[PDB]
Order: C-alpha cells, then sequence, then structure tokens
C-alpha cells in the first residue's frame, strides 16, 4: 500500500521521520494484512495559507467516501 | 492533517475502515500533536492493473524523500 500524509510545516528531523513511518507502517501491516516490503509512505507539507488547494482536490471530492470525515468543513 | 491511503482491493465492512482510521488518527496525533478533528483519512482500492500509474506519478518520482520506502520496484 501507499501512504501520503499532507500536513502543515513541522519540524521533523531523521529520527522524527522514521517513527512516524513506523507506527504508520505497523497500522497498516495489522489493518490491511500488509508485508512491510509492500509499503511506501510520503510525507507532504503544504504552506501555512494554502490548504484550500487540499480540500478541493482531495477532500471536497471524496467526502462521502471517507472512512475519515474532516471535522472542520470550508465550503464556499 | 490529511491521510490517503492506497492499497489493492480487500474485502473491509464499516468496523474495519473505522478501526483503521482510528488507529491511523492516534499515531497522527502523537507524531503531528495535530487535533483530533483536523483530521481526515481516505482509502482508496487501486486495481493491481493501475497500480503501474500510481507508482509513476506518486512513489518514483518522490522516492528520495519518502519517508518509508517501497521493498519493491516498478521499473520494469
Amino acid at each position: 500500500p501507499h501512504i501520503d500524509i499532507k500536513c502543515f510545516p513541522r519540524e521533523l528531523d531523521e529520527q522524527q521521520k522514521a517513527a512516524l513511518a513506523a507506527d504508520i507502517t505497523d497500522v497498516i501491516i495489522r489493518h490491511l494484512n500488509s508485508k512491510d516490503s509492500s509499503i511506501s509512505i510520503a510525507l507532504q507539507q503544504i504552506q501555512p495559507e494554502s490548504w484550500q488547494a487540499i480540500w478541493d482536490a482531495e477532500i471536497a471530492p471524496q467526502m462521502e467516501a471517507l472512512i475519515k470525515k474532516p471535522g472542520y468543513s470550508m465550503n464556499a
């Protein structure tokens, strides 16, 4: 599986990145019965003022299919 | 933050999707110190025939920046 995490800019050294990676991997293996080798994870940081684009492209379009809806809401 | 999980087709009922989302949420909360309401999660099932597209547009290009590299390669 390929996991993509989009978040606002964070301070994360290489150890924080590895730690985050290991906890996601763990969850994926347990829930989807994946192999560690089958897992890839991307971490993309979105600038403070640019979330509207993520909401219009990733969130809004799949609002109902979302296994976890956003708490907030930003539709015109 | 917004988390998107892409995997091959598998059977998953509502309770399983919820347990997965809940677990992903806790990992995100610890590592990103995120608020709970601000977390949205998507789960998209991709047919093996379409995985190559995911590799070319998501994995290969960000290879060096992935916080977790895949254990396989689709260069062939």
